[PDB]
Order: structure tokens, then sequence, then C-alpha cells
């Protein structure tokens, strides 16, 4: 009695965190006069004074001001309270039935004890060791209640998972009862068997005050948290009812639900550490299982990122920077540019709301992006109404580039001239579309986006040539007129070595179309 | 009959396939191994009965049990229990899984009682002892892969570079010896195991030289060859480890005669390896219990580095678009167009640059191109401003399209018109250090009105007389100079601070001569 063994006051504890070496956890009480009285002293003395298997065992308590609380041994796992929830990891059948054998072990001995059942042996105040030995926190002493009567309803509810018996619109004692440890039993059987938060019922919905306000009042037909069955078993729910039965004489004692849980159990019939450690087994490896599934995952979201950091590249150099390669500048010998721009525009645009001005220009992206892809060509850049036509750019050709860059203005020429214009059905929009061939050269431009520029004195050629184009035609200089002759097949007209810019008298055909 | 001739035709398929590297990228009692012979043929006489007989005798703890042999000439079998989790080099492979060296001097123990065992039986050595053919169980039951079947073996000379490849772990005596024993000796074994613990005991490859790093073949070579110094690899670098280091120097022992008696040297290990040792089996659960706690540890790793990666993609989808308007379709809601009454639109070129890049290696205009991207790049994230479009060696920027920032843009696109002229003077080109790149720089102020066009690929663009007029400004202006329009010059000389200068009416193509005026500096 005089050992004063229980308490380290406060005077060597490491700075929840360690305490004398070991890592124990605390829970603080709020109190004040908390001195010293006979009885209490008696009680912590048997509650020191007590080790089992299922149980777990206390470390140390400070009742000083700078501290008030009770330390015990830090279960390493989460509680009962996240495991049962489930939905994060699965678990067996003999585990539930292990985790059961073991909390019923555990309470037999408490019970059974130096005194009653604390009463307050919530499912959500138990945890699991290392090796998934369950314990649970679940006495009081009575010490640990904090007074705080006038809390609300979230202490209502958390208290109303107490036994209904009990919670009759009275004050119980401190120490509980043995109905409270039966219906705590009754309900973390439950919350097991359903894996979904604490005390559900198949119902609709349930409010905690409306709840406890119901249980509490008392209804006609037994308020009973009714759990779905199954084919597995009945009998386990049924102990479960009776045991949550209004009459106390109907709730069975420890020694019965001890009995039903071993009859339920001897179909395993294993009494040795094998089963736990088989449980143990059979837990990490579903864990392995998840580990494997989120890798997974994790290697399609950066599949993902990849294929989306390449999405303006053409199809090509996408497709070696992304495996490992590099991509050095190049030049050809011979690619075909092809412009295309819309004819007065500056005034369409003039008398029009930017409502009915940004439905039209998005109306026509969605008219040439369904034919300027059929052909093999590419589009590098996009400002506006200009753009731009590059023949052969990522992968040569041969000759072929001087055939698909003029094809390509004769399907879109007749495809805009079926375009309809929302601001104004009965006008025909008016296009400028010229061609021209020429040595490039191109190369990957660009860190943080990743642009494709084609760098060459062609492309100012090709701009003043499309400059200097008359409508609804297609404007084609006297090189890509060679190989248009060349392979033949498309009726093209002389114009005229009159009208050029930038240069003296330049020979330029208009394009009429191919046969 | 021996009562272990499995029927090819009882149960051939069982438990298809699981992939044994679980980790970091059948016949009616449980799940067997899958292997075959290509002896094609059954002639088992009184040895292959002996055989047999010392197979279903010998019942341990830690060596794998077989069901049954096979009944198909065509096709052989060897129905041995799969031990789950692997091996033990595939459990050192990959190093995400951490060994515990108390966890790991456990297994070592229990090999080595599995080497005993075995040494102590009719089977004097394994002869194919080796890293990859020791499994783990599915409590970490230690057993020996290929410990058994004296009646057939893969003798048959064939794939010599394979053969020096995946025969490495043979003793430097018995590849010396140029017969080989199917059934070696327990000295061989007994070196056999000594590398396994050289393996077991560093965390790299076989043999880790840490040296020349040579092909498995000339090393082989050279260790049958031989010289006064052996050739063999060091123990580790770990300055405690002079016991693993003296039991170990006895283990690469050349001839026989050094050779120690094995069970004396798993005493010895005992004495040393087994540091107050523990209980019987306790420490198979504690050990299973840390490896657990490791996987746990990696896998919350892995999802941690998962939500940084999907924060990455989410951050990749939408970037050319205003951040603004980028977090406002995020979010859910649709971006409207809108009308804004006065905005500064600027233009920037590079004067003559299609000169220089004529007379230029195609790698010489590609590291010119990138350089000035990420010189300018820098400038304009300093300020508050917008870039919409950069094609080529041209730049538009836009001031308050984002946000409506009153008489706030005019003064903010102007700020960044000097540091941007002050900062393309120290600029440096790879194929002439002696030239400054010349800029034209326009800067002019207008109502536009902008929206987010694009289906699959959103860009913002601003459209109205105020792109034309801003482009007709600066196609008339002078390099190294930041030539003013007269709306943005009302609003800078309403604001006060900057020391403007006039310029005269040049005519543009457009409404005519209009006043026009030079940006000097800021006072
Ligand atoms: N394995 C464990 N060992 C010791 N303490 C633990 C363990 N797991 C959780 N705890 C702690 O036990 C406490 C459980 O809740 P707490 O005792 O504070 O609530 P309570 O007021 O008794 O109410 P209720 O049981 O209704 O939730 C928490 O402080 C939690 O951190
Ligand atoms: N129980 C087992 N545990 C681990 N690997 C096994 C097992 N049974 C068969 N194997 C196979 O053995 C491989 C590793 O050993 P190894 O490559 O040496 O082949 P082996 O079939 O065991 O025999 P051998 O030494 O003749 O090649 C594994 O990749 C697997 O395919």
């Amino acid at each position: 009695l005089a050992s004063e063994l229980w308490r380290v006051r406060w005077e060597d504890v490491e700075p929840t965190a360690y305490y004398k070496g070991n890592l124990v956890a605390v829970k603080r009480v709020n109190r004040k006069r908390i001195e010293l009285t006979r009885k209490v002293l008696f009680e912590l003395k048997h509650m020191r004074d007590v080790q089992n298997e299922h149980l777990t065992r206390f470390v140390g308590a400070c009742t000083d001001p700078p501290n008030i609380c009770i330390l015990t041994e830090y279960c390493p796992r989460g509680s009962l309270q996240d495991i049962l929830e489930n939905e994060s990891i699965t678990l067996d059948w003999m585990f539930r039935y292990s985790l059961t054998n073991d909390i019923v072990k555990g309470m037999l001995f408490l019970h059974n004890g130096a005194i009653c059942s604390h009463g307050n042996l919530k499912s959500s105040n138990c945890v699991v060791d290392g090796r998934f030995v369950l314990k649970i926190t679940d006495y009081g002493l009575e010490s640990f209640r904090d007074l705080d009567p006038e809390q609300g309803h979230t202490v209502y509810a958390k208290k109303l998972w107490t036994a209904p018996e009990l919670l009759r619109m009275a004050s119980p004692p401190v120490r509980g009862s043995q109905a409270g440890d039966v219906y705590s039993f009754g309900i973390i059987l439950q919350e097991i068997a359903l894996r979904s938060g604490v005390f559900h019922v198949e119902g609709l919905d349930l409010s905690p005050k409306e709840i406890i306000e119901r249980v509490t009042r008392g209804e006609q037909p037994p308020f009973r948290p009714s759990l779905a069955l199954q084919s597995h078993l009945e009998e386990l729910g049924l102990l479960m009812q009776r045991c949550w039965a209004e009459d106390p004489q109907e709730r069975p004692p420890f020694q019965q639900i001890r009995l039903t849980l071993r009859k339920f159990n001897r179909e395993n019939s294993s009494n040795i550490l094998d089963n736990l450690l088989s449980r143990m087994e059979q837990y990490a490896n579903n864990l392995e299982e998840l580990v494997e599934e989120r890798t997974q995952a994790y290697l399609e979201e950066k599949r993902k990122a990849e294929a989306l950091l390449y999405q303006i590249l053409p199809h090509s150099v996408a497709e070696q920077l992304k495996r490992g390669e590099t991509v050095q500048a190049e030049a050809f010998d011979s690619v075909t540019i092809y412009f295309s721009d819309i004819v007065g525009f500056t005034a369409l645009s003039a008398e029009s709301t930017p409502m009915q001005v940004v439905t039209l220009l998005n109306d026509l992206y969605t008219c040439f992006d369904a034919v300027i892809d059929n052909f093999d060509v590419y589009k590098v850049e996009t400002i506006g109404d200009a753009y731009m036509v590059v023949s052969g750019l990522p992968v040569r050709n041969g000759r072929l580039h001087a055939c698909e860059v003029a094809r390509m203005a004769l399907a879109l020429l007749d495809a805009v001239r079926s375009f309809r214009i929302r601001h104004r059905p009965q006008e025909q929009l008016r296009l400028r579309i010229g061609i021209h061939t020429g040595p490039v050269c191109a190369g990957v431009v660009g860190l943080k986006m990743p642009r494709y520029c084609l760098f060459g004195d062609t492309v100012n050629t090709a701009s003043r040539m499309e400059s200097n184009g008359e409508a609804l035609k297609i404007h084609l200089s006297s090189e890509t007129k060679a190989v248009l002759e060349e392979f033949g097949g498309f009726e093209l007209e002389l114009r005229g070595d009159v009208e050029m810019k930038g240069k003296g008298k330049v020979r330029t055909y208009w394009l009429l179309g191919e046969r």
C-alpha cells in the first residue's frame, strides 16, 4: 500500500510520446480535486494488479498541476473502430471469430475480476497489438470520468452507445453494470457483423438525438438494431438480439455468451498461437495485394500525364522523345507549305456581339479539323483566322509532299462553300488559299511546353504569295507547279507574271481542280 | 509401386498462375510446382526406387515436399509444394523490402539448420544449392529447391555459356575438377552456403566485386584458373562484422582440408550470430510482423507519390489559358465572352532576324530560339501581364485581360517595356559573341474583346481593331527603341513619372498621320 510504485509524479518522463523509455499513450483528465482517497487507492491498486493475455496493462499516472492524465501501453495498430468499419482493408471470417473470441476472453476476466465491468467498454475504445492480440482500454478505475455533464447532444449519443436498460433518464453508477457490459459486447458484435460505423440498423436514417430519445422513451415493440441475415449462420444474430433484450433476465450471462461463442468457433478447434500466426500472414498477403493494385494505379496515372504532356508534337517526335530518345535539328530538302486566311474578316467581326463572334470562330475549327485530319498534313500554328499546313515535315515522303498539300485545298474550298454562319445565314464566307514548295529547316523548340517551329526562307515567300491572292481561288507558285505537271491529273491555269510583291516579275498559277 | 507417380491425366491444370514477383515493379491439396524433364522416357531401376524411398521418408519442417512424379513419357513433372512469397534471392532483389539485421541472422541460422539436416541424411549434399533455390514459406519456413530427385538431373552437355552463367554458384574445387559430382560433396555444399551467406550479408548482387565488374563467364574462368590470391569477393565495409568475416574466410577455403565441419560452423554461428537468440518460435511471428510493418510503410509512401503525380497531371491539363480562367473552368463554371473598355497590347519582334538565321546551322538556329525563350520567360513573370501566343520570333502580350484592373493595365505593360529593353542587351549569341540582338517594341491601348475559344485544346483569343492597330503601329518602329501611341500617351502623362519624348506625324496605312512619341525612361 505504501509502495507508491504506480505514480511517476511527472519527475522523469520523456518529452502520445515516450515515457520512461517505453512509448506509452496517455489520455488527459479534467479534474482538480483529486488529492487522495483510501477507496480510490484500493481501486487503483486493483487496476494495477491485473494482467491477462487479452487484457492491456497500465503504465503510469500523473495527478499534478502540470499534468492530470493516465498513460497505458500504446496500441501500435489502429483502433477496432476503424478496422471494423473496413473498406480500407478486408478481413476473413475466421479473423472475425478470432477477434470476437479474444474480446470475449478479455471480457470474461474483466467482469469476473477485481470489480464489475467498467461499463464504458465502447467498440471505439479497444485496439489490437502488433501481433494482433486484441486489447481494450475499457477501465475507468472510478476516476476516469472527467466531470462534464453539460457537454451536449454529441456526448449524449456517444453515451447512448451504452445499454438501453440502464439509460432510462436516470443517473447510472460510474462503475457500470453487467447488463451494460453485455450490451456493449452485443453492440461490438453487431458492428463487426455489419461493418458500418456504430449502432446502425437497416432503417432509413437516424439522427443521434432522435434515435437516443426514441430508445430512452421506449417503443411498444422492442427497439433493436436488427442486422441483415446471411446464409453462413443466424444463431449469432439471435444471441445478439437476446442480449439486447429490454428484460435483463432475458439477457444471457457472460458464461452463456462464452459457451455460444465456443460453439460457434467449434468448427476451427484451434487453441494454439498458430491461428494468430496464420491470420497475421493472410492479413499481410491482403496488404500486399492492395499495394500491387495501388502501384498499378500510380503507373497508369504517370502514363496519362506523359501522354498529356506532348499533345502539340506531330505524333512522330512525340513517340520518339517519350521512348528515352533524343531529337536533333533537321533540314529537309523539299516541303510544302499551305496558307489559309479569312478574307475581309476584320469587318464581319466588327458588327457582332462578343457572344455572337466567339461561336463562329469556334464553329469553323470543328469544320476544318474534320477535313484537315483525313489527309497526311500537319497544323503547326493557328492564331485566329490564319492557318499553317506543312507536308512531310515529321517523316520525309519524297515527291508525295507536293501532292497531298494540293488536294487538301480543293477538298477544303468546296467544304467551306456550304458552311452556315449563324450570325447571317444568307452570307458566304470568303477564304484565300496559297500553296508553295521549297527547302526548310525544323527542330524541337521549347522546354516548358514543347512547340515545333519551322525556320526557312520559303515561309516568307509563301506568306507574300498568300497575301497577294484573290478570294475563292488557290494560288500556287512555279515550284509547286513543276511537281504538279510532273505528276499530272490536275487542271492548273496560267495567271500572269505581272502581279508580284517583294520581287520582280514572278509567274504564279491558279488551281482549278483535279480530274 | 512407390505411390509417388502422379498421373498427367488426373489433374494437369490448376491455379494457372499468379505473379511470384508480387512487389514493386496444384493437385487437390494445394498449389504445386510446375516443372518438367527432357529425358522423354522412364527407366526407373533399383537406384530410382531407392531415391523415391528416400524422398518419401524425408519429412522435415524445412525441406520441401513433392507430391509425386509424372506418368506421361512426353511431358514430365515434379509436383513439389510451392512455398509462397518468392525466393531469398527474390526477397533481397527488391531494395524496397528492407532486411532486418536480427531477422536476416535468423534466416541465415534457419538455412544453416536446414543444411545440417540435409547433410546428416543419406543425401550428402544437394549439389544444386543456390541463393535462387531457397524459397521462404507462408510463415517464412525456408526450404532448399531441387534438393532431391536423384533419379533425374540436368546433366546433359548443353549451353556452355548458359552453364558458365547459371552454374556460377559452384565451388572452385568443383569447377577446376573436370568430372562434376551430381551428388556433390559436403565441402562443395559448404562453399555454396558460404557464398549464399556472403550474398545475404551485403545488399549488392552476386560476388559483389565493386571492381572491374567483368562478365560472369570471365570471372568464373579466372576463378577456375586461379592464382596465389584466389579470385574471391570481400565481405563488407562494416566495422562491426569481424566475426562474420572470420567465419566467411574459412568459408572461402580452397581445399577440402580447410573445409570446416559445417555443423561446427553452425555451432560457431549460434555462438556469434545468435546474440542472446530468442524463443523456439516467437522469432518467426515477430519477424513476419516487422516485414508487414515495412510493407505498410512502403505503400503509404507510394500513395503519397501517387497523389503528387495526380496533382502534377491536373496542373499539366490546363496551362495555356489564364490562371484565373483555368481555375474558373476547373471549378465547374462556364466562362462567357466579355468586352473590356480599355486594354494594353504589346508587340515585340527581332529586327533583321530573317538575315541572321539565314546563314546559320540548323543546330545553331535551334539553340538560338530556345535560349531566347528561356531569356524572356524569366523577365515576363516579374510583372502583371499575360502571354496568349508566341509564334516564332514574335511576341504578343496583353495587359488586364483576365481580371479588370482599371487604370493600372496601362501602367504595367509599359514598366515591362523598360526591363525587357535592358535585359536584351546583355544577351549572348552562341555562334557570334560580338553582336547585340536588336529588338522592336510597340505598345497600344484599345477596347479589345476576348474569349476562351477552342475545343479539346482551348486557347484565349482577343478580337477587335486593337490588334490591327497595334500591328500597324509596331510595323513602323525602330530597333532598340520603344514606340508609344496617343491613347497610351494620354494615360502615361496622366499617371506621371515617365519621361516621354515627341516623335512626329509619320503616316500609317490607316487613318493617316497621327501623333506619336517615344518612351525614354521612368523617373
Ligand atoms: N492501442 C491503444 N492503446 C491505448 N490507447 C489507445 C489505443 N488506440 C487508441 N487509443 C486512445 O484511446 C482513446 C480512445 O478514446 P477516448 O478514451 O479518449 O474516448 P472516450 O471519452 O472514452 O469515449 P468513447 O469510448 O465513447 O469513444 C484515444 O485517446 C486514442 O488515442
Ligand atoms: N517453390 C518455389 N519457390 C520459388 N521458385 C520456385 C519454386 N518452385 C519452382 N520455382 C522456380 O524456380 C525459379 C528459381 O530457381 P531456378 O531458376 O534455379 O529454377 P528451378 O526450377 O528451381 O531449378 P534449377 O536450379 O534446376 O533451374 C523461380 O523463378 C521459379 O520459376
